[PDB]
């Protein structure tokens, strides 16, 4: 579980969201990815969070919009201290891109 394990697919989410989705908000979400990415090489992140994060990542990457959200659910209940800073941003981010196959 590399840092660049799950921002890379996001940040490719983030950007096949840009022209189809508001720039206002395109712009909020890169900014709190900017966070996860500063939060996680700071070391100020938990091994159990990042293990999640890959897991909810490769989710989308099947495009199974759904199990990602309840990942990011669990992700909500059981470590809101350390994802409520940017957590909102990929949830965002799933609900943009599913849009997206729509």
């Amino acid at each position: 579980a590399v840092m660049e394990d799950v921002l890379r697919p996001l940040e490719q989410a983030l950007e096949d969201c840009r022209g189809h989705t508001r720039k206002q908000v395109c712009d909020d979400i890169s900014r709190r990815l900017a966070l996860l990415q500063e939060q996680w090489a700071g070391g100020k992140l938990s091994i159990p969070v990042k293990k999640r994060m890959a897991l909810l990542v490769q989710e989308l990457s099947s495009h199974r919009w759904d199990a990602a959200d309840d990942i990011h659910r669990s992700l909500m209940v059981d470590h809101v201290t350390e994802v409520s800073q940017w957590m909102v941003g990929v949830k965002r981010l799933i609900a943009e891109k599913r849009s997206l196959f729509s």
